[PDB]
């Protein structure tokens, strides 16, 4: 049974590409089969694990079209993940997206011709909350959203909590909403945990443990391997994740 879970928010900089290595990481010294997707056209997580952007013959964008099997795309990482990579060409996605019915769902099709492949597929979104991002939930049944704790600075919560609704109400009814994964935290006051309570309180959204805090044996490394196995556990016993605060 492949699990597809998408790491969304339309906010840059919250660690949504370090979140999706280090958990496909994490996974992978579990044994688990991963399949990594890079949504975002500037590339930072194929970069991340080694690979040009600008230098790959193909990548998503051509999967996304049609054009190119996904297998014929995927590369190698390091540490045994596999790479879905994308490169700015991926930017023409949306205009030629558009042109097309069925927009949404060209992820979901190009995953389609993978299952059983992989355990597990983790998806990198764009910070936008336009057709990749779209793709990438449209594809998942579960998401993440990486949510800093720097900063009590979160309007963007409530128009993402609308665009989960809008994807279960009209191309994906099974997604499920796993909670906001805390990044950033800093743990020299207490100001990241009041952080976290006012999103907690303000928001229709489950605040998951544990923090990954501001940066193999390293805390932030810990806590990655620490929600990794809290993943796992809910997606082989139906154990529900644990939460920051009840
Ligand atoms: N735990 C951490 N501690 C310190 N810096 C981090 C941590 N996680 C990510 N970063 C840094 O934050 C910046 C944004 O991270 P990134 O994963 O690219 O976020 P996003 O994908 O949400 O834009 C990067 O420079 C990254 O190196
Ligand atoms: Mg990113």
């Amino acid at each position: 049974m492949t699990r597809v879970l998408a790491v969304a928010n339309q906010k840059g900089g919250v660690a949504k590409t370090t979140t999706v290595a280090s958990i496909g990481a994490a996974l992978t010294e579990q044994g688990r089969r991963v399949l990594l997707v890079d949504l975002d056209p500037q590339g930072c997580l194929t970069f991340s694990l080694g690979h040009d952007p600008d230098k790959l013959p193909v990548s998503v964008h051509e999967v996304l079209l049609g054009d190119v099997e996904p297998s014929a795309a995927l590369v190698r990482t390091d540490e045994g993940m596999t790479l879905l990579p994308a490169n700015i060409d991926l930017a023409g996605a949306e205009a030629m997206l558009l042109m097309r019915a069925g927009r949404e769902y060209a992820l979901k099709r190009a995953l389609a011709k993978l299952d059983g492949d992989f355990d597990v597929v983790i998806i990198d979104c764009p910070p936008s909350l336009g057709v990749l991002t779209l793709n990438g939930l449209t594809a998942a049944h579960d998401v993440i959203v990486p949510l800093q704790c720097e900063t009590l600075a979160h309007r963007g919560v409530g128009q993402f909590l609308r665009t989960i609704s809008d994807v279960q109400q009209i191309t994906n009814p099974d997604l499920k909403l796993l909670g906001a994964l805390p990044t950033l935290y800093d743990s020299r006051t207490t100001h990241s945990r009041d952080v976290l309570l006012d999103v907690a309180d303000r928001y229709e959204l489950p605040v998951l443990a544990p923090p990954i805090p501001r940066t193999r044996k390293s805390k932030g490394a810990i806590a990655y391997r620490e929600f990794a196995d809290a993943l796992l556990r809910h997606w082989k016993s139906g154990r529900k994740m644990p939460t920051f605060t009840p």
